[PDB]
Order: C-alpha cells, then structure tokens, then sequence
C-alpha cells in the first residue's frame, strides 16, 4: 500500500528514500544489510567528484545538478562536510580522448577549469611529476565526497521524516501486478504504486537478464605526509598513463594517500567472490606503476579496500523504465563512477515516483542501447 518501495537503499537509494520522503511520499526503504555497510559499493572514506567530465558530454549537466543536492547535503552537518572542496585535477597526454572532453565540457557549460602546463603544474605542485609531453586541467570548484557520511545522513533525515524502512531484510524476489510493484522478502510481503530499483552491483541475482556485470575492484591507502594534504593545497586527482590506464585519487587524509586504478580489476559474479584487501596478489602493489612514475615520494601500501564496480558493457549508465512495466524504474549502469550522481539519480527517481518532470535527457542511458 505504500506509494514506493525503494529496493536497495544504499548509495542511489539512500537518497531517492530522503527526496521521496521529503516530497511528501509513503515510502518504503530497504536493503539486505544496514546501509553504511561493507557489502556494496559505498564503503572506504572517500568518493571523487569532477564536474568537466572526461567520460562524456552527456554526464555534466546532472552532476552539476548534483553538486547542488551535495550542497544542499553538507548543510545538515555543521562538523563533518560531506563535500570537500579540493579541486580536481586531471593528469594525461595532450592528445587523449579523455582530457578532450573535459576541455570540451568546460566550455560550453562555462565551468572553471585552468588549462596547465607540465612545467606549470610540477612549479605549482612539486609533489606531482609528470612526462613533458603531458598537460594537466584544474578543476577549482570540485573535490571529493564522504560517501559514507553521506548514506548516514540519507537516512536519518527520512527516518525522522516518518519513512519506513527495512533494513536487515533481503528482498528475494520482484513480482508485478497491474496497479504496483509486490516484493517478497525472506520476511513477508510488501507491495508499492511504483518501485526504484537500486540494488546496485548484484541486482543481478534479483533481475538476471540485465547486461550488467560486477567486476572485484580495490584502492589502497599508502604513506604520505603533509605536503600532500588539503591545508597545503594538494589536489584529489585522475591520472591516464601512456598506457591507456585511468587512475584516482584523493588528498593525503591523516598521513596516507588514496589510489586506485579504474580499467583493470578480475571479473566476479557472486557476493562471496569478492575476496578482501590483500587476498589476491595484485593489490598490494596495483597503484604502484602511478605512483612510482607521478607521484614518487609516495611510499608502501599500509592498507587497502575491496569494493564492486557495476559494470555495462559500453561503461555508461543505464537509467530506464522497466521494458515490460513503466511502472518500476531501475538505476544499475554505473561503471565505477556513479556516486557523484548518487544525490541526481535519487532525486530523479523522486521525481519518477510522483510522475513529474526530468529536466535531464537520460536518453543515452536507455536499455535499448544493447542489440
Ligand atoms: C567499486 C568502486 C566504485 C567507485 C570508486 C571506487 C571503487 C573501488 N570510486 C568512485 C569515485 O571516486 N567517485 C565516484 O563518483 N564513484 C566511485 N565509485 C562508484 C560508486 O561507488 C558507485 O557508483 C556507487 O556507490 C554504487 O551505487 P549503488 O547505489 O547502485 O550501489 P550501492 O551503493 O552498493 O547500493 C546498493 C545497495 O543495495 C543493497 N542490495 C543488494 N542486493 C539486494 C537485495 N537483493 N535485496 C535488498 N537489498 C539489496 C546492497 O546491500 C547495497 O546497500
Ligand atoms: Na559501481
């Protein structure tokens, strides 16, 4: 009877719960674990957020709307910032696909990113090192996100906004009526005029036709100091290598500097596949070929991660309708660089819910793509 039922209600469904509870909804929220948990995509400290963006021209004008809802965000927690404003920089050769639709993308949207040089930006960052081929673009108004602050939040705020929420329940099945959506859970039965569906990297195992492909990903923290920090105005940054491989990373926390890289990872296909941190042999030394070559007073790996990326098969997102029920709507694309959106596509869903009005156009984000 419930006006949504948010599926999963982890980093996209978090939000879509507080938005749709704040436009006045009944909502349901659940998740098979409590939602700042370690078995999605949103655990580690940080997510990187960038405005010009590299992967697309179809991306920019939600995550500048996105921005706006992390601002909007951040207001809730006076002590603890859930966006940091560290600015962005994107390291690469001058002649890359990438690097060409940030510069692309900054100027239509009139967006502040400065054009460096790779003598420029070693005078302005010593720390960062470069070949002299390279070119660097700064992004001034982007940085990063609290990804697990920002989940806490989501959901404390539609707690007391009256949302019910289930949240230790796994759903175990979708079933369709013709008014709403009916989930049954290993708990009872639960039914919704319309549904999200946001169970991220194993939606695979409650809706098993989707093209979407989970792949073990990891970042690792390694020993920095205080010249690579925010307070000495080092930078969050993507790098590419002559080799074609894209890397992250953030600005020394409290002494320890977060990489990871974005192309490779081994393809898994259950939950339990996801082997820890240091259990295969790859991790330990996976930021290494970066940090060696950019940023070489770096030193050892002290600890690291073990998260999921929820692969397409073109790496862009998939945002549609169900094909047989424009009923439910599914949120599942998101290739590894989805949570910078995590607040857009919560808010678009809510505006999904209560049929209203986009302003996005998500057609490049449709299911028919495939075939
Ligand atoms: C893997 C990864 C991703 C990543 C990243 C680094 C790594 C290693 N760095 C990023 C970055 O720097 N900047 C950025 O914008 N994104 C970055 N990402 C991607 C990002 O983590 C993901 O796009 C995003 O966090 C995942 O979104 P989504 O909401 O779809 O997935 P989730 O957060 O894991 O939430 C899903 C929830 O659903 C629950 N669930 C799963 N199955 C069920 C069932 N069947 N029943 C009920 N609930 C279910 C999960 O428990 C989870 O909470
Ligand atoms: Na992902």
């Amino acid at each position: 009877k419930y006006d949504l039922i948010i599926i999963g209600s982890g980093s996209v469904g978090a939000a879509a719960g507080y938005y749709a509870t704040r436009a006045g909804l009944n909502v349901l929220m659940t998740d098979a674990h409590m939602p700042p948990h370690q078995h999605g995509s949103h655990h580690g400290d940080t997510r990187l957020i960038r405005h010009a963006y590299g992967e697309g021209e179809k991306y920019v004008p939600l995550v500048l709307r996105a921005q706006m809802l992390w601002d909007e965000l951040s207001r809730h927690n006076e002590d603890d910032p859930i966006f940091v404003r560290s600015g962005v920089i994107n390291l690469g050769p001058a002649d890359s696909t990438f690097l060409a639709n940030v510069a692309h993308s900054a100027e239509q949207w009139q967006l502040n990113v400065e054009k460096l040089d790779a003598q420029g930006i070693m005078a302005r960052w010593p720390e960062i090192r470069v070949p002299d081929n390279y070119i660097g673009l700064f992004e001034t108004d982007s940085g990063f996100l609290r990804s697990e602050l920002a989940i806490k939040t989501w959901i404390q705020l539609a707690k007391e906004a009256g949302c019910a929420q289930l949240f230790n329940c796994p759903v175990t099945a979708i079933r369709h009526d013709d008014d709403g959506v009916t989930i049954e859970t290993a708990d009872g039965e639960y039914q919704a005029k319309k549904a999200i569906v946001c169970a991220g990297t194993w939606v695979k195992d409650l809706l098993p036709e989707l093209p979407v492909q989970p792949v073990r990903k990891v970042f690792a923290w390694y020993q920095a100091d205080g010249r690579y920090s925010v307070k000495n105005k080092f930078p969050a940054f993507t790098g590419e290598l002559p080799n074609g491989d894209q890397y992250y990373g953030f600005p020394a926390e409290n002494d320890a500097l977060k990489i990871g890289k974005h192309n490779g990872g081994q393809v898994i296909h259950s939950a339990d596949e996801r082997v820890p941190f240091a259990e295969v042999v790859s991790d330990g030394s996976e930021a290494f070929p970066f940090l060696r070559n950019v940023l070489p007073g770096i030193g050892c790996c002290l600890y690291g991660a073990a998260c999921t990326y929820d692969n397409s098969p073109d790496e862009d997102f998939i945002i549609d309708t169900l094909p047989g029920h424009d009923n439910t709507l599914l949120i599942t694309g998101l290739s590894g660089h989805g949570f910078k959106f995590a607040s857009v596509l919560g808010e678009i869903a809510a505006d999904f819910a209560q049929d209203k009005k986009s302003d996005f156009d998500l057609t490049p984000f449709r299911l028919s793509r495939f075939q």
